[PDB]
């Protein structure tokens, strides 16, 4: 199938995502509305249910509101049954309208609809070439107090109607009982509770296989993507085994949320995007875009430095989901803010690298502060606002122009208030110019681009005061004045002759799984795919066409590989690196070591004989291990995804800067479980 | 040995070349000075001999003039015996002071010195870590008139004293007798005479073998590079077999001259640098730098465009020889012009990509218009000019900082008078900021860089009004003012842990010859070099160390290959592409096809069964063939380098853009000569 079909569940850079808070979009079925104190039909108390549901989304796909905008993916609230309690916090009544307070991960929330309504949503979205991403929040169930079992539903967890357990009298230890986080430490934020939400214990084997069984059910119902909540607050080792479960089963595009504040650049965040198996909501993009286009706290050089810097820091930049606001932020549009700011920031996001997500109601210029004020019911389904029109004009270009979908980003002209950049993939190019100064025109002189000679019409049709670009010989453009607030988009597409890989999905799986490689210039005839120097041809290539090949991962040793495609004539593509071949299916084992005394700046690490443990290399060793909440120093512990059903060999080590201290003695050995979890508890061998 | 060694004859990116017109530099021995009408000791007549010689260059290496400047390579006039005539040209006497009127390519020009003075120069140069490049002008011999055998020495050619022939009564056709070129076409400028110079006929086997034996004896005398003259005026097919002779014998850095005018970009120019086996004097760079830094006919956005554009148009941009003037241009410094322009431009060339060449006397602010005026005698050997100090401070950076010698180039801040660019290679960085406005300061706000946080002295020590850089978090620099005419250079070096390939020389050779791969992070233990998927290891790696590996080309099919290095631990480098492995030793064959009538822009091409002929791919066929000068349409002809001593199968084809019309019949066959040339004259087969 082409890279652009709705059947491509693995990669979304040709898509534009519309993020829907289901309750606040459209009430298509009033009979499923909550009653009593849980409901507010006027939606003036934004913490109660307003009545929006899956029938309401179906109605707006059908009548052309969503498809007229060029949206090709919908991202909806978590679909799982939530608690029914109306919780009064400080006088304010609160409900699970948002879908984050789960009680049964195997049933739907009846206010949004029945399992048949969910199937109908999948089927009419797909019939309209719209992909469906669901939230999934496996960190916790719902508000609970172990001291007061009468509060809310005591965080109880059910399994398709069957009670597994509650927070008070938790003898199975389905939950963590360490108190609440003060967010001081990543370890602290993982094993202690977020606010009052009952924290699931992923080291309990029943919780581990339940969550993994529940996600396969939703994959079986046909979802196309997963947004997982609170990625910074679950064990990274357990999340990599959860990603291995979905990738070795039915790989779909998965991304997480790790919040980043205004000038925060976090190494851990980048590491997570690069090694977890999932990508991330690009907060670095969103915060710098708001500084330059909304708040005016940085200028175009900051924007340039973020575009340039993030193409290198994210190993797979085309998998990051970009945005300019979402339910975790004040809406971009303010009351005293010029609407042209929002229209330019949406044109910047729609033509930039990654996977663009538009928060519902942006095209109707909704404003509002933080939660819950950024979640009002959307006020109009007007199809004639300028903002609706810029998305309608730009969002189809991600399917039609591979430079917008996959291309590199190159700044061609800049000053404090103007950036014009070029996106390029093979022979396909898009050029966009934006003047964020609403008062001053900009004189553009000396612009050169990769466009062939011609008179390019602005894809936005002058609605954001863009103009035609006249390109002469050698990509040189005739000089022009960019209007105050001006934004124009110019483009050119042709066939690629060379194989060029634009995106690969999934990026981590065991031998035998089918991977999807997307690009241009692969040719009609089946060629060769290289994982390192291993060539796979013939029957292992399950599908081959010009924009997409689907191929089975060969039986190579675990580790990370470069991928390269050679068309049938022997011409090879660019390298797409950092693919991780797993040793096999994964399980997460807690490693605990006692009496591992350390100096200031010295920490304990784990390494062993399988790629998942870094293949005996101290620079790739697992850790630093934790030592405050579940166990305390000199006991250190860590949850690690490791191959299932195998005897691994391993050793602990201490690292202080360049100095490695291996424990003495024979290598340790352990036979991992085939499913569930396990704990190894050992003592430092001098 | 390390990449920066004087023994690295293959790659010169770490070097600074000083271009010397031997006769206009230093007369170290007056006894070899020409007498009478041929000589002018005051050097006021710039067309006569002034006395400069090889002994004088030895004196300036020994008294510390050249070595104090930091120069590491010297490029001198053609060393070959020239004609002795004083030629008149409208009452203006002219001599061969410039070395361009060769008589015998196996002897020295005695005004420059003896074979023993030449060996002494090589040895004094190498003792003081200076490489020696010679001009080589194989296109012609000297001024000749076939009508008047008494003019000049009638272009006579000798072979080590034995007369081979002259231009009048050239019974063995040593020369072209087609009349003179009007430069209308590439073909016209190749086979007709340039001005009045007797044009050598490289299709003659005696001329062909003579020139290739002549170059090999200069390589045997120890020369480290070759600049070949009039590269646009000799057959590409003959020049490629010449390059293969050098590269399959004793590969040294060789580059040619193909003149480009202001704003002239020639695709045949780029094709030649990318496919001939030699690189080129970077006229594209030189012309744009003069427009920005001297003449003010473009600004910093044009410089940016040249810099970004040429990085993709030259397949190996690190092999191009950059400069701001030379013997074919008016001198950069203008009489009573601002010296700061010349010092700025020198600093720009010295820190940009490629191999920088400084024309002698630039550091003494020599001014002069076109030939002979751009070659007066150097007026001073002063070591304290600001221009001498700029070269002295910046030339060593190409040896010490690999970001200067091999790095990528990236604009970080720009407006029409200021550019600040970064060079980057691994974690080594250099950033240089140039304000070309001599009267206005510039406030640099928003400079983001890859420098580690810290303060950085200007390496020029403030001589061109530079300043200290304070880099804070994330490479963001504190606001500062760039003075009028301010140029500052700031750098950071650290050792590289992963292998990075910065340059490969030679780029075209048969199996079995040793190539030199230069870069950083290779490690001290042998690893692997891949030519495609063919891993070369062990005894085939002649030498390995962290900055340089020497390895023998494996016995792979002729074609072009990607090179990659994997160090002893398996971390692989970047790909260095476009390496050509030849099928074997090369001979030039002239292919002639008669009765090949074509349509509106339909042309005749050649392809066949060896890589040198495109391996039967019509998109890679040799041509369009020629049909004006040596043979006339519908007879077409071309001179093609092909593997020597083997049977080739070939066929002609016509291409109407995308339509290929092939000859009918069976494939043609020819067994190529082992040396010398051959001619295949055939008729079109339907
Ligand atoms: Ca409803
Ligand atoms: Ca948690
Ligand atoms: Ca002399
Ligand atoms: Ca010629």
């Amino acid at each position: 199938a082409p890279d652009t079909s709705v059947s491509n569940k693995q990669n979304f850079s040709t898509d534009v995502i519309y993020q829907i808070f289901t309750d606040r979009f459209s009430d298509g079925n009033p009979a499923n509305n909550p009653t009593g104190a849980a409901f507010d039909g006027s939606c003036t108390n934004l913490r109660l249910y307003c009545g929006g549901d899956w029938q309401g989304i179906i109605n707006k796909i059908n009548d052309g509101y969503l498809t007229g905008m060029g949206i090709t993916a919908i991202w909806i609230s978590q679909p799982v049954e939530n608690i029914y309690s109306v919780i009064n916090y400080s006088g304010v009544n609160n409900t699970a309208y948002h879908g984050y307070w789960a009680r049964d991960f195997k049933k739907t929330n009846p206010a949004y609809g029945t399992m048949q309504d969910f199937k109908n949503l999948i089927d009419t979205a797909h019939a309209h070439n719209i992909k469906v991403i669901i939230d999934f929040a496996p960190n916790h169930t719902s508000p609970a107090s172990s001291d007061d079992p009468s509060f809310a539903e005591n965080g109880r967890l059910y399994d398709n109607g069957n009670l597994l357990g509650g927070y008070t009298n938790d003898t199975q230890n389905l939950f963590h009982h360490y108190g609440g986080t003060d967010f001081s430490t990543i370890e602290n934020g993982i094993y202690k509770n977020l606010y009052d939400l009952a924290d699931l214990n992923h080291n309990n084997s029943s919780v581990d296989v339940y969550l993994k069984d529940a996600i396969k059910m939703w994959l079986d119902l046909g979802v196309d993507g997963i947004r997982v909540d609170a990625v910074k607050n679950m064990p990274f080792g357990w999340q990599k085994s959860f990603m291995a479960t979905i990738n070795n089963y039915k790989p779909v595009f998965t991304f997480g949320e790790w919040f980043l504040g205004v000038n925060e650049i976090s190494p851990e965040y980048h590491q997570f995007a690069n090694e977890s198996g999932m990508s991330l909501l690009d907060f670095r993009f969103a915060q710098k875009a708001r500084q330059v286009f909304r708040d005016n706290t940085d200028n175009m050089y900051g924007l340039k430095a973020m575009l340039e810097g993030s193409e290198v820091d994210y190993a797979q930049v085309n998998d990051q989901v970009t945005f300019i606001d979402n339910h975790d932020m004040e809406r971009f549009h303010t009351s005293n803010g010029d609407r042209r700011k929002l229209e330019q920031a949406l044109a910047f996001t729609l033509t930039s690298r990654g996977v663009p997500a538009i928060y519902y109601g942006s095209e109707q210029y909704m404003s509002g502060g933080n939660d819950p004020d950024n979640r009002a019911r959307l006020p109009s389904f007007s199809t004639t606002t300028t903002a609706y029109q810029v998305i309608q004009k730009l969002a189809p270009l991600r399917k039609s122009n591979p430079a917008i979908a996959y291309g590199s980003t190159h700044e061609r002209w800049i000053n404090n208030d103007v950036i014009i950049y070029e996106r390029k993939f093979g022979n396909n190019v898009a050029v966009v110019a934006i003047n964020r100064n609403m008062n001053t025109p900009a004189s553009i002189t000396g612009l050169v681009t990769s466009l062939p000679r011609g008179s390019y019409n602005d894809v936005l049709g002058g609605i954001l005061n863009g103009n035609t670009l006249t390109v002469g010989a050698g990509g040189a453009a005739s000089n022009f004045t960019l209007a105050p607030g001006g934004t124009a988009v110019w483009q050119y597409t042709t066939d690629a002759t060379t194989p060029i890989i634009g995106n690969v999905g999934p990026m981590m799986a065991k031998p035998g799984v089918t991977i999807t490689i997307d690009g241009r210039g692969f040719g009609s005839g089946k060629g060769t795919v290289y994982f390192g120097t291993t060539a796979v041809t013939g029957a292992d290539i399950v599908a081959w066409e010009d924009t997409q090949i689907q191929v089975k991962i060969p039986a190579v040793p675990g580790g990370i590989y470069d991928i390269r495609v050679a068309n049938a004539a022997g011409a090879a593509s660019n390298i797409y690196d950092n693919f991780e071949v797993l040793t096999g299916d994964q399980v997460t084992v807690r490693f605990v070591i006692n009496n591992a005394t350390t100096a200031l700046g010295q920490n304990v690490f784990l390494t062993g004989n399988v790629s998942e443990l870094g293949n005996w290399d101290p620079n790739n060793a697992i850790g630093p291990m934790y030592n405050q909440v579940v166990y305390q120093y000199p006991t250190w512990y860590y949850d690690v995804s490791v191959p299932a059903g195998q005897t691994i060999e391993f050793k602990f080590l201490k690292k202080q800067g360049s100095t490695v201290t291996w424990e003495g003695g024979a290598n340790r050995t352990f036979t991992t479980p085939t499913s569930g979890t396990a704990t190894v508890n050992v003592n430092w061998q001098p």
